[PDB]
């Protein structure tokens, strides 16, 4: 149950110190809630004949505790908030790691991103709110401990039978609050059925201005309500009333004191102020329990979060089983992928996709049949279930992870803008290790040099507000720039998607044929010249490469293939 | 501002025997929350010598003062609300008063009905609560009361120098707990300024594609925010040590209090327990005075609603300036109808309507252009601000309530389905007064009697959840049952709405036809028949009788008038 909090406790072992000095504080708290009672004891000792001396000091006295008892408290709540917060940051780092590498049915089959933060935020509110009631339990152990030591110091057997009279009566009495407040929930939805019912028929201006007569209609319709409502006060002031069975408990626990005092050992004991002490320990360990009940309530209310916090924390890892290749030459070839929407059938099966070393080739088809799940499937979202994926002369898996990482690359409405400098959005990957010649010579290539770049501090310009000082053309062209400055040996993108619809559309088709050059990458590209001038290409239909062939084959038919492929049907 | 109060409370003059047993209970109350420190007095008591007498009783004292205590405060807190809830049924009833005879503008120009029934209800609930909160303060002034009492009992110059000492300080409290609070409520927004922003900047799974070495990033991002974090819990802290400010308060009262002991006076006197008892009591006098703070603000939070109220309450009233006329033989004619949308200016001006006695006319023209509007002014919810509407031979105003109200009758999407007895649903006024023969032959001519009146029950059916028994033509048929079985001497409707498209238009027509006759009424029927069986028209333009002239006339003209008055352009 509790094993992630384990996990961050033994990470807050370095925060030992911090968590001693939580406890001392809590510890100090009980320790100045133990000598209210203590020192009230001493008030009585003035009266007592001769006694000026502690007089004077006991206003300085009261005044100096509460001065400590303060104190104490402030550093707890303080220490502990902080506590509190570290966890809370801590938790939040380890989610974003695992949230970082995580699986493709995260987004893909749930709404993980916003809905899961949040969920993650109101956990760590609610799980931290917990720490916090955990504190005040500590608080009130402890001064259950001060009341048991104060006990045991005064009359040992006489306190065995004040505990064995407590604590039953107390749980007595929260079961039958909880009844109660059940109760009070029935009578007051049955009183509020027909309170809604009242308050949703006041309508029918045109019925008044017929007859209107209704008058006595409302009172009796009140009349009824308010007849409920009697009975639900009426049960109010019962659930008010059930304290005094509390009260009639700690009466008992009176009697069983007076009965102490039946016994002449407790006059010749003459515990006094000392009685007087203890019962007001007794009454003040009352608010102990009284705040410990909710520890579970809010315990629970928060677990209800934290245990799937953390199971999506400990979720299925995404295994990085790989070998470690810096680069290769381009000689890819996926085999027989098998593989559909995830819990469900077959549909993309067998997709294989062998590919000559070195050169770029393109794919054309149907648009929809799952193509945006096979560009997926080549950013590895999924795996080839049957064939042999092969490469670099080696299996799919035998490759560096950071290789594959930096080879990955999309031109479609997959656009990560980042609120950021226009110069951190340049550097997608290792933005720290790139020279500054270089950014302005990508700024150059960007295409839109004297329109996204026409902006407040030039290379330097820092994404405002949501993007408040760009526009969707500048922010399409800062994204094109981004992906295009990347000297990525393979940067292969599913840009079936792309149109000319936007600013620049000219410059950014040439900037992008221009790229394409010496780039083995597998595109359906938009432009009838790139089109024509592609290399190899494959006839796919429902959403799989079905056929294949030479491309001018294809180019020169110009029949159903060529005006599907064009008009999009 | 508590004139409506003042009223209320005046009204509940009757119910001054409830309030004196409400004042009774929280008396009773406060003398037993004052019997508590004068019993804690009689504790030590038992602590002199022989007092064993008392020793055994305090356990019963302690227990049956408990009981009286809760009793006490059950029958308070029960007749409390039970005089709580009175109220908010004469206000209610006062309000759908008000609400009878309300004036056009409350719906027409402002959502009067839903909207303003809620805030009666939210404002009723709020009165209460205020009234509660009231009854609590009278709780604490009676708590008040007490302490003064003992205190002058006591020691009464002691008494002056600790009120003296009093209230200032705790006024000090009050204000610097408001600033704390706003200073920490300016602190948690400038600490959740950089929260939120954290936790809204989680988004980017293809960066992490690319790259993913935003760690760090994060990690300061969060660095920030607990930095922030950590002043806003010293903040937190500082408030919480704010209370211990109070306490150096309390505590400068007890430096009073030993300064009294340091004058010999307090020694003669001796006041021991009675000094326990005393300072007892103060503390017990902090609760009061405490609870009672927040009276003020629940008291404006709920008159920021009652003001308003009471306001609609005595809102603009419909001056009922009419004569006492039984009935009329139907000659009625208004002149110069000069208004339009309120708060405007003048578009239906001059629009003049005189009719001959006893006859039976229609009106045709534009569909809109303010024709609901004309047909409301019919209904009285406007007047004609020049000309003279003479009607029975004497003034439009010059004319019985009830026999405009009994006259009032419509048929157009102005219906009111009442869910109730299909019976209670067919005599719109004085059902009680309805024979049952009557209501057979008006089922009869419900011209849905196999239709609508196939339900359970029969002639008894009640409508169900929201009619759940009914459907749109039955509810439909049923209307129009309801409205022509009235035999008012004029059922004049504005019916330019009619259509053919609901169930049973043949037989619900020929109903209506049959229902004509013997019926003075302006209506702009859609039959074809009937439009050609009219006797009287007259030609309206622009939303107002433009002109007139023989019907004979209009009907064979087939021109563009007819046209169209028939295809509604």
């Amino acid at each position: 149950d509790f094993k992630v909090y384990l996990r961050l406790i033994s990470y807050l072992k370095p925060y030992w110190g911090v968590a001693l000095l939580v406890l001392i504080g809590f510890g100090m708290n009980s320790a100045t809630e133990v000598s209210v009672a203590k020192l009230i004891k001493f008030i009585i000792d003035a009266i007592q004949n001769a006694s000026r001396a502690d007089l004077d000091w006991f206003p300085l006295l009261i005044i100096l505790l509460v001065f400590f008892r303060g104190l104490g408290l402030f550093m707890g709540g303080y220490y502990t908030a902080v506590i509190s917060r570290s966890l809370v940051f801590s938790i939040r780092q380890e989610v974003y790691a695992k949230l970082l590498r995580l699986p493709a049915q995260y987004y893909l089959d749930n709404s993980s991103g916003h809905i899961t933060a949040k969920i993650m935020y109101n956990v760590e509110q609610l799980t931290a709110a917990s720490s916090e009631s955990l504190k005040t339990i500590v608080r009130d152990g402890m001064i259950t401990l001060g009341l048991l030591g104060y006990l045991f110091y005064t009359n040992w057997r006489l306190t065995i039978c004040i505990m064995v009279f407590l604590p039953i009566i107390g749980i007595l009495v929260r079961k039958a609050s909880k009844r109660m407040r059940k109760l009070s929930m029935q009578v007051q939805d049955t009183m509020g059925d027909v309170n809604h019912v009242v308050q949703e028929s006041i309508n029918g201006n045109a019925v008044v201005k017929s007859f209107a007569g209704e008058e006595s209609e409302q009172e009796r319709f009140y009349k009824s309500s308010e007849e409920n409502l009697k009975r639900g006060l009426k049960m109010v002031i019962v659930q008010n009333l059930n304290s005094p069975v509390v009260q009639v408990v700690m009466a008992c626990a009176m009697a069983l004191i007076v009965w102490l005092a039946l016994r002449p050992q407790i006059l010749g004991n003459t515990t006094a102020g000392e009685f007087v002490a203890y019962i007001t320990a007794a009454g003040l360990l009352s608010k102990p329990v009284k705040n410990l009940t909710d520890v579970n309530e809010k315990l629970q209310r928060g677990l209800a979060a934290a245990h799937s916090v953390f199971e999506l924390l400990d979720l299925p890892e995404e295994q990085n089983s790989g070998e470690l290749k810096p680069q290769l030459q381009g000689a890819i070839r996926f085999d027989h992928v098998v593989l559909n929407y995830a819990d469900g059938t077959q549909a993309i099966k067998d997709f294989s996709l062998d590919i000559r070393p070195g050169e770029t080739v393109a794919l054309v088809g149907r648009s929809g049949a799952g193509k945006t799940s096979l560009v997926n499937m080549l950013v590895r979202f999924q795996e080839v279930s049957s064939g042999q994926i092969y490469l670099d002369d080696l299996p799919i898996r035998d490759i560096e992870l950071s290789s594959l990482r930096t080879q990955i690359a999309m031109v479609n409405q997959q656009v990560v803008l980042f609120n950021r400098t226009v110069r951190e959005n340049i550097a997608y990957g290792q933005l720290h290790n790139a020279s500054d010649e270089d950014v302005i010579a990508a700024a150059k290539a960007a295409y839109a040099h004297d329109f996204i770049m026409n902006l407040p501090n030039g290379y330097d310009t820092v994404l405002g507000a949501q993007g408040l000082n760009l526009s969707g053309g500048q922010r399409q062209r800062i994204a094109i720039a981004r992906a295009i400055l990347k000297n990525a040996p393979i940067l292969i993108l599913d840009e079936a998607t792309s149109a000319l619809d936007n600013e620049s559309e000219h410059f950014i088709q040439q900037a992008f044929d221009e790229a394409m050059q010496d780039r083995t990458t597998i595109v359906i590209a938009h432009r009838l010249s790139t089109i024509e001038n592609a290399d190899r290409i494959v006839v796919m239909d429902r959403g799989q490469i079905v056929e294949q062939g030479t491309h001018q084959e294809l180019l020169a038919k110009h029949g159903a293939y060529y005006q599907l492929h064009q008009r999009n049907f």
